[PDB]
């Protein structure tokens, strides 16, 4: 049986701006940073020892996986870091102010694009300044994967095979695995892990800032499963 | 080689081709024959130039002594490999191991064909208990076992064939490395098919020869300039 | 930029340097001084407009917190970031933890100043069952305990600090990379030592200021052309 | 099987061995003996159970194809391969590709025991830019040209085996893999005198057969239980 941990991060400042984020690359608000250090002064509490930590290449979420391993007094363990662990990618609608966009597109095709598993937002121009293709992070990858947006399933999608190739084996290797990432990319894992219905998923929620603990048996299916 | 340069390499005859059973994931060998088309691949990509710096493949034994011969015979041993189950041919399901004349005798030609290939149908599938199950093989053992499949049709083989792609393919063209390619015939033509831009309808009727080198010029995007077998 | 850099940058003061203590491979954290320290280089390399493709740095904390604010102050946080013991501080045996101060007054000014700065002089050797030595830590368990050290000089240091500027550094200047090296004193003093051709009798005379960008220009044989300050 | 256990293999005799050449960096073929020998030690650990988790070896093709024989003959050419200069044969400088008894006529008998028999003697150095030196081979391309040597003997040999076995197999072994390494006389040398600690003065007597599995059992600290040829 082994222990894996998921960490959400916390308030960036886009979030007290009330603002669609998407795959922008905003910082933490310094609420979201204390959220980090005191989710890493609770796994030291309980003993919690990694071997790996996996984050997306997302800064808000690679700075809350810093700050985890440093307040439970393992910054040395490595870290690989991620396009495929980066939140849901949000179209046309990066940037735009929620309550603003409520009062101009309507208060239900809101709800749709923030509420519904497959419906895409409206998508980003391939070429606008602040498109993810124009991102230096993204320059080793085909320009193809790199979305102009995303909904909850294409997310599973691309995070899917990051489960495949390199979360799930490292388990079945042995090793203690952190995941620090975005609440719809860890939402996408949670789906998969603990076999969420399409019906069912877009309801689940995951806490910023509250390590989650699943514990699973060797065919990776849940046993138990606990916010620490 | 003026432009940025992608080999694939089928892998040729089997010992369970010429016994004219279905393989899929079981791991059999080449015959003499495969064996000679590997060779000659291999020349043939000495006598023109072809130089590689990482070369992809499967885990079935047949692609990677492809591989193997493809470089020696090219002078070029050396160059690093990688292994990956995303490049294995199509699982046949429980039509792995059958031969294939009864089987078209039982059920007839088109259902044949559709097993064969379809971007909707997938074969019989094996049951997860059997003696030879891929869920029994220990290549396999650091996947989820829901990753191991227990029949595939061309759609479900390009699914788990194109984060490959994504992830490792793709990344090292775009970082300048030459890359040869030995694999299966879907999984080529599942590689294919999204290199090309091919939509589902005409992707059923991509031809790959086996032995014969395959050739693409890409451009600094990894669009195709041009595309010829050797 | 024009050519091919190379940056390295030396942590900063940390809490037992502002307290005269050795440290050695001990995983004491940056003080408020050596935090801002790490800041302002980050800030100067943004400034002048540095871009990383990866960052290598030690398994101790002040190196890789170090690291950290320095991509994240540039605004590429994102950069892959690779850490290995290699890169170590030079281990200080015995010392680790004394006072300096009060080490000078039990053995004498020149004995420390020996210790501090002999190529080839071992510190006095750390006791393997000591509940400070580094074999009980566990950022160390992956590896074979006889290349745990007990104690180091700098001519040790860059006997194990060399195999990773073969193995890593220098392969990913070769390949293009940008490559940025956040890490100590000694093991900073051991590359340099090799990068420059400096002598053993030399090299104990070579300074590394703490938290200033070191940057070489290098050829494409990794010949240094020049050798700056940010 | 009941311990950790690590194998090695040095590949069989070469097309240059009949001829008695000086071999080193050269990359030289197996013999037809030479196969039938890697397909031989194959056979032999298919029989006795021996399974691997990753395998090891040198970037010359006479080892790197044993690997393969070896991986295939006992149904696990899957097994992951990785290729490394510094598993190497001892370079042996100028007298590579010259005859045993023509390299005693230009240097005299006494002073090629001492080559041979000497574990801190260099052989004379081959110029850089001699028509046969490796500096001019692509397989080193990626790498600081001077990790390449003009010549070495089995000290120097050591010195550049032993970070791997720190870096890569080593760390395998502890974190459970079953490991293979194929590689050439001098380089399984280097590593048996390191597992075994043997002396300086006694390990130019260490014998290692060709084609004959070699195998350690090891405990959890890497200390040899038994060794024993298969």
């Amino acid at each position: 049986h082994m222990e894996l941990v998921f960490i959400r991060h916390g308030q960036s400042e886009w979030n007290a701006k009330n603002l669609f984020t998407g795959w922008r690359d905003v910082k933490l608000s310094e609420q979201g940073l204390a959220e980090a250090a005191a989710a890493g002064k609770k796994l030291k509490e309980n003993g919690y020892e990694f071997d790996i930590a996996f984050t997306s290449v997302l800064t808000r979420a690679i700075k809350t996986c810093n700050i985890v391993l440093e307040e439970s007094d393992q910054l040395f363990v490595p870290q690989i870091k991620t396009w495929r662990l980066n939140e849901r990618h949000y179209g046309r609608l990066q940037g735009l102010d929620k309550k603003q966009t409520a009062e101009k597109y309507g208060d239900e095709q809101v709800r749709i694009w923030r509420r519904s598993y497959d419906t895409l937002p409206p998508l980003l121009d391939k070429d606008d300044a602040f498109s993810a293709h124009k991102d230096r992070r993204y320059a080793h990858l085909p320009a193809d994967v790199v979305p102009d947006g995303e909904n909850l399933k294409v997310t599973l999608e691309r995070v899917l095979p990051f489960w495949e190739d390199q979360i799930a084996p490292a388990i079945l290797s042995g090793k203690r695995v952190l995941v620090a990432a975005h609440g719809n990319s860890l939402r996408a894992l949670a789906k998969h892990i603990e076999g969420i219905s399409d019906e069912d998923i877009m309801g689940l929620e995951i806490p910023t800032g509250q390590p989650l603990v699943y514990k699973l048996d060797d065919n990776l299916k849940v046993i138990e499963k606990f916010y620490l």
